[PDB]
């Protein structure tokens, strides 16, 4: 079942029904100023920090869902309704709300009566508009008022939810019935003291009425879908005093049959310079003349349709870098479209804010930042090479990183702290991702001090030594890297040992010491090792790359001997150096990470995809026998049904939900690449589409979630609800998937010394085209793919054939045609 | 304009409508399994700790406001209504809500079916239980289906309202629907993990059908108003895995005309020790022993009904201890039950969970320990010398303290951590209070250690000492306290000099050093000084005792010219030895704290109420003049009405709330006794009056919350909304209150060598009889009063004349009459 339908053209989700299965949603803003903005209006907007500039209130977890938002209520001689079709849920005879990138529009009809609102975030501007057109679409004349609403939150929300016992009492606006351009409410509690900023909700005419405080605009006893004043027909001009501040404006509309009018609300933020607070010698009036300044620029129709012709170009330019063309449309969408507006919206929004994230915490994990990189650089290599700079601050002398990254302060989370052994390494991987994407090798001579302390400089590349030698210098008894609180899987903590609720697994640790393993971070280490040797050699330090060649070297062979069960890779040993992933137990036999991770290092890979007595191929099968489901691959099998105390949090979940037999759709594409690593294309594909969004849209009602963004998790087989996902939007797996589709099924990769094509997807995709743009110049690569196992690609470079799967980059400006077959 | 009347044969506040100006709540629970109910039902339940074991999830700001709470849903022929009103909201023929002590009553009759429900917590349970009766008053046959309804919370109320990335896939639940006297449904979330405890719910009868998962019995895009289930008629035998998990059960109900039925509900809260959590051995099932137990002493009306009649008998023999009979019923209703109904409460829930603090702290006040400690001594001697000896336990060994302490585990918070410098005295009033009441000067011998410090312990007497001398050694450049980070002000921040948002006002100190000064605490100083030197003096340290008397002089001397500004007390000398609370400023000429409490002190005070030229009758007229309305008197006069930097979070208010000019119900004591104290007792009865919740019931539209407790404050005259309160029961203004009208307006006080009858009320109570139970007697005093300004009371006691007004303590059981008048 779907609910609705992608417009490629268009570049859309058209949504058909206000009946989903949960509420689906969009972002909007691109550089300071972000909404949430579900199918039905829904969500709040906040400048930079979700947690403590938030504009307008939002409650998650609300009955029923999703019930507050950016309304605008009609009523038709006397019958209300709003077009977004929640809150008062009348029954309307058109409805669609389509999400485009960076804005979305949300049509409702009832009695001859249209209402379109388009809600978007303007480049150069902290604020968010709506263009409303409002249509008589029936035989007679209509007359109408409409009603605005939004619900301010005041600034703080972790305050405004939870410190009443002050908060009651410090709610303020001013009201601007007569306006340059219409009429405008300005929230500004706090503005009295510390707060140099203020929020404005205005329309571009004359507001025949307003009202800002809350209950007496809704009344008593009442919901957003009884509200009183719309109910009455007119606005009651209240003025907020403590309580709930609310901007609403009234506006009547007149309409002969089939007339239409357009109006234009602004929801904005405005900052003064200390000196330029008030407007009076006694100061009581703030100062509105930026706040009139942004209003002058949405004063009309024409102005708004401008915004929002420069918003589409933004987004047109910005996802021009690699795109395919062939006979799969749903491979296409995701692709050229919908997995690169999401890797984009994950760099933007980090893990603040969406339906799951409550937008309280402002931290990201130092690992997802570097992952989250791999998925973005090849559309803002400057905005990436930035971001490396910043976290690579951070890190310790030792070359421990923080395990949490603060992207607005550009430090670490002091609370948190270090010890996460996996986090050095991302450093390396997202490094090099940024170099062979770029070129830019200078990056590595950039200062960059340590724990961000003044006079500790030194260069980029000294602190991807740092994380290299961590690594070797925190080894285990079998050689393998100690895992320390946890590796890449937050719910593995070998190290913690709670029999106390409300103690935080990821920070406590009971027991100290203790010889603990990974060999998820023994294979992170062979792959990224590789990367820093490589570095290192190409940066003329030539002792120094082969050390480290050295220590991979014994790596891999200490996971093929102490890291292997017999058919897959062991998971880990514990504090009393007892394995985990062993065929041995009842319960956790197999365990994913390693499977993948290690495979696409090149461990235990042999001749070929026939050559099964190679460990690689023992491995996949092996996943493919325990892991593998309809939905995509679980995490470990079986999962576990009792704590485990020597274990952390993993136990702690229900079999077949997140760490305990989840499906996690981030360590999927490990597994996706090393299936084109060994060379089985069909199942490396196979794979791709049992998690991805496009695939998946025809079981939306199984999927609930948004069809057209992936989510973190889907319910494992052990679970009830196998096949619902939960944490949609802000993760990982989009950047690895990005990579996964775009680099190894495709094929389509940069190097250092070139753009290697080595296309490996299977039967399914006979013939395509990419279209990849690399160091300044086009690279048009079409594909014959006949999709057998162990075919590689063979290349012909503008016209003459060549050896290898390399193609030399070319001046920039210039075009380069390849063609493959394989 | 009211909403109900008082019931005092009851002991109960009746509400006869569902449309209160807002929700009105009662406290359930005496020991340690606690709930809040509104008279809509709403609210939730924890055990001891509101944070960590919330068994029920309630939304604060709410739209509307309180609409989730223990809902019955009647489907009578298809129509689904709910007694309480919300959340259907349903037209009723009949509703009231009884608000009794430690139970509530709700009932609501609609269409010939009546419903009343019984809510109370049991003594020596932990639970909430509710006996509902269901009564047909038609002259026709009913056939019912009744479906029981609670949302519940997962434990931590803070991870429940923000980490859904786990917790919405941890969510389980067991059901039993053939349990031994009935159907029962367990909480079990995390009980796999690290919880030893569950919930359960459950009915005395069989249910015929279940339902676990909120969104199957609400339905998608409904509220609560409009659950799907009651409406389809028939439970969907919902078994949750994850979301949100819930109890109900459908039970038929089929009556003949004027018939009735009786149901038994129970909320449970289960703990098992951990060698006994399992019933089977693969521990995957809850071992249920306990819960079947606690629904065996609930499964009939009548085992209802006994533990019902203990509660009663609980309250009333603990409110056995001080009474009065008057012609004021009003008077009466709040000293005899209401006021100490209050203030057990306050003890029993600290600053926790009401309907404005929520839930989410767990901490309260040094000061407000003490402080509180002044309400219930008379009811729970006991457990106020345990109280007395753990705050003393965390005091540091410098003598100051810890200004948060946390109750649940007996220790200060560590983060806010010290420099309130009016907190150290506060402990001197808590133990002197404790020994005037009891007698018990042991207490004073008690080993107790500092910052419960292994090895640490003095006497508590040498903590008094400590307390006493760390003002002395903390003189600002007048002889008067230092202030530190505040005094009893919390907004009175003279350390801060704040210019960021979201910095505490309290804890913020971007300054050191300073000569900022409190008069407040120099009055402080003088009251409980002497009330120290007076300990020293008894125990024998005669020459401690006269070194405190001279300190204590010095300090009356500093106040009556240092602190003297004219025609009443300063404040404070703030950071640079500037004076504030004088009339050369604009604003903020006047505050009230310095007032009453140095004249409560006795600074000042001449030799009648006609010596106008003495101090403390120039600062209580000031007082009556710039700062008394007929709300109560405000905090300062006139309020700030732009930010002062310098005085931190006081100016942050728009004028007229809180701290800046709003109405301190707590305060407004201070003057109350000190206007007693210089003999004007027409106006001290006024001002009590004007801030009393039986007065105030007249005005309840005007005053918005409960008509039968204190709230801590009501906005002043500045303030557009002058009447209206906030921050309703958790409160020191009842204690504060109760003091004053019990000890000197009433004037029945006790002493270390006898009861003392001072009354001083006014010509509105010429006659009354107080009942005071004290070391064991029965002192039974009757007054005739004129109410003359300056006329004391004289006694005879049993028949006899006597001097002065001190009663010597007779024997226990022993019964004295004591004539008074005045």
């Amino acid at each position: 079942m779907r609910y609705g339908h992608f417009d490629d053209e268009a570049r859309e989700y058209v949504i058909t029904t206000p009946h989903t299965p949960y509420p689906w949603i969009n972002y909007l803003g691109s550089e300071q100023f972000f909404s949430l903005l579900s199918h039905q209006a829904g969500g709040y907007s906040f400048y930079r920090d979700a947690k403590m500039r938030r504009l307008t209130r939002y409650r998650y977890n609300n009955i029923p869902a999703d019930a507050g938002g950016r309304y605008l209520y009609v009523n038709d001689g006397g019958d209300v309704w709003t077009p977004s079709w929640l809150p008062v849920k009348a029954d309307l005879d058109h409805f669609e709300a389509r999400h485009g990138l960076g804005y979305s529009t949300i049509t409702g009809e009832r009695n001859g009566v249209r209402v379109e609102t388009l809600f978007f975030v303007p480049v150069g501007e902290n604020a968010e508009v709506q263009k409303v057109t409002v249509t008589n679409t029936s035989d007679s004349y209509k007359s109408l008022t409409l009603f605005s609403f939004v619900e301010f939150c005041l600034w703080n929300a972790q305050d405004d939810q939870t410190n009443y016992q002050r908060n009651l009492s410090i709610g303020e606006v001013e009201v601007e019935q007569e306006s340059p351009h219409g009429s405008a409410i300005y929230h500004r509690t706090e503005y009295r003291e510390r707060r140099d900023h203020y929020a404005v909700f205005a329309v571009n005419t004359q507001a025949e009425g307003f009202d800002t405080d809350r209950d007496t605009f809704v009344g008593a006893y009442n919901s957003l879908g009884e509200a009183a004043v719309p109910l009455k027909g007119e606005s009651a001009n209240s003025v907020a005093s403590g309580w709930y501040p609310i901007g609403s404006h009234s506006v009547a509309v007149s309409l002969a049959p089939g007339e239409s009018r357009e109006l234009v609300y602004v929801l904005g933020y405005v900052e003064n310079p200390d000196e330029e607070k008030w407007a009076d010698d006694a100061k009581q009036v703030v100062n509105k003349e930026r706040a009139h300044a942004l209003l002058s620029r949405f004063a009309t129709s024409e102005q708004t349709d401008a915004a929002f012709a420069a918003l589409k170009d933004y987004w047109t330019d910005l996802l021009s870098t690699y795109s395919v063309s062939s006979n799969d449309e749903k491979l296409d969408r995701m692709v050229n479209i919908w997995n690169q507006y999401q890797c984009m919206v994950t760099f933007n929004m980090s893990r603040s804010a969406s339906f799951f994230e409550t937008g309280i915490g402002r931290g990201m994990g130092f690992r997802d930042s570097n992952q989250d990189l791999l998925g973005f650089v090849h559309l803002i290599p400057e905005r990436a090479r930035e971001r490396i700079i910043d976290i690579a601050s951070t890190q310790f002398a030792d070359g421990s990183a923080y395990h949490q990254y603060q992207p607005l302060t550009k430090r670490g989370n002091n609370d948190i702290g270090s010890g996460f052994n996996d986090d050095p390494l991302w450093l390396i991987a997202g490094t090099a991702a940024y170099i062979k994407e770029t070129g830019d090798f200078s990056i590595l001579d950039e200062p960059v001090p340590f724990d961000n302390e003044p006079g500790s400089e030194v260069p980029l590349f000294e602190h991807l030594t740092r994380s290299f030698e961590f690594t070797v210098t925190h080894r285990g008894p079998h050689g393998l890297p100690l895992i320390g609180r946890a590796d890449w899987n937050d719910c593995l903590n070998l190290n913690c040992f709670s029999t106390t609720p409300g103690e935080s697994f990821q920070t406590t640790e009971n027991q100290a010491g203790g010889v603990a393993e990974s060999t998820f971070i023994a294979a992170q280490f062979v792959l990224y090792g590789e990367q820093y040797a490589e570095l290192a050699a190409r940066r003329g330090l030539a002792d120094v790359a082969d050390r480290a060649r050295g220590h991979v070297a014994e790596m891999r062979d200490a996971l093929l001997t102490d890291g292997w069960d017999g058919s897959w890779f062991l998971r880990a040993y514990d504090y009393y150096g007892n394995p985990i992933g062993t065929d041995a137990h009842d319960e956790g036999k197999i365990w994913i990470e390693p499977q993948g991770f290690a495979v696409m290092a090149g461990v235990g890979v042999g001749e070929g995809p026939q050559d099964t007595d190679a460990p690689a191929i023992k491995a996949l099968d092996s996943v493919n026998e325990m892991l593998a489901t309809d939905h995509g691959m679980v995490l470990q099998y079986p999962a576990y049904t009792t704590y485990q105390v020597h274990m952390g949090e993993v136990s702690t979940y229900p079999p077949g939900y997140k760490e305990n037999g989840g499906i996690f759709c981030h360590n999927n594409p490990w597994v996706i690449i090393a299936e084109t690593v060994v060379g089985r294309g069909g199942r490396a594909f196979d794979y791709y589409k049992r998690i991805t969004p496009a695939y998946r849209e025809d079981i939306s009602d199984v999927h609930r979630l948004e069809p057209y963004v992936y989510a973190q998790m889907i319910a494992g087989k052990e679970a009830v609800r196998h096949g619902e996902a939960k944490n949609s939007w802000l993760t990982g797996t989009a950047a690895w998937n990005f990579v996964t589709v775009s680099q190894y099924l495709l094929g389509v990769r940069p190097e250092y010394d070139g753009l290697v094509v080595d296309p490996q997807i299977g039967p399914d995709v006979p013939s395509f085209t990419v279209t990849r743009v690399a160091r300044g110049a086009t690279y048009e690569i079409t594909v014959t793919n006949s999709g057998t196992d162990g075919s590689r690609g063979r290349l012909v470079v503008d016209g003459t054939p060549v050896e290898g799967n390399l193609v030399p980059y070319a001046p920039a400006g210039s075009t380069v045609r390849v063609d493959v077959t394989l």
